[PDB]
């Protein structure tokens, strides 16, 4: 066998120590054994998180894990005798730090600039804003989707532009961009994670100051 990569959530609350798996050998059913665990998260930075029980072999976490820092741990528990000789070859222990949505979708610029050619056909791409998620790019924890919360001004009338829910590329979908009637628009663009869930997913805003060229 080996040890089926134990998946352990991010930011947990133990109370650490939190036992995971009691790494037992067969030699311990012969010679009395001494266990140790080496790999980052163990001995190597972060110095002290996963620790085995030298006596009982019970692997254990000592503080909550957090992916933005390390998302996965590869460890090796060692078996030694009274002479320092390894009695068994160091077992691999893959500790997957299962993710938890723990941060909003962040934009790359609190303000964004752009412009469209005044009288321009619908479909045109003004600018492209983006916001991402520090997540596990695969989970609706980091999947974003955008949408325009507001438009200023609103004349001729609003609903003039539109962001592609997934990409970012804003597009003018309403004729009449009059550099005279309104020479500068200030769009408020929002991005939410969890593919959009209005409560589950968290969100952010930014501004798309779209300008009307000659
Ligand atoms: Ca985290
Ligand atoms: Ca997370
Ligand atoms: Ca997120």
């Amino acid at each position: 066998w080996v040890i089926p990569p134990i998946n352990l959530p991010e930011n947990s609350r133990g109370p650490f120590p939190q036992e995971l798996v009691r790494i037992r050998s067969d030699r311990d059913k012969n010679l009395s054994l001494r266990y140790s665990v080496t790999g980052p998260g163990a001995d190597q930075p972060p110095t002290g998180i996963f620790i085995i029980n030298p006596i009982s072999g019970q692997l254990s976490v000592t503080k909550p894990l957090d992916r933005e820092l390390i998302a996965r741990f590869h460890l090796r528990a060692h078996a030694v005798d009274i002479n320092g000789n390894q009695v068994e070859n160091p077992i691999d222990i893959v500790i997957n730090v299962i993710d938890m949505n723990d941060n909003r979708p962040e934009f790359l610029h609190q303000v964004w600039n752009g412009s469209v050619p005044e009288g321009s056909k619908p479909g045109t791409y003004v600018m492209t804003v983006t916001a991402i998620d520090a997540d596990d790019p695969n989970a609706l924890n980091g999947m974003l989707r955008y949408r325009i919360v507001s438009q200023a001004p609103s004349t001729p009338s609003p609903n003039m532009f539109t962001i592609n829910n997934e990409t970012g590329d804003i597009i003018t979908v309403a004729a009449g961009l009059d550099r005279e009637k309104v020479q500068q628009y200030t769009l408020i663009i929002q991005a939410t994670d969890m593919e959009g869930n209005p409560t589950y997913g968290l969100s952010n805003t930014a501004t798309a100051v779209i300008t009307v060229t000659d």
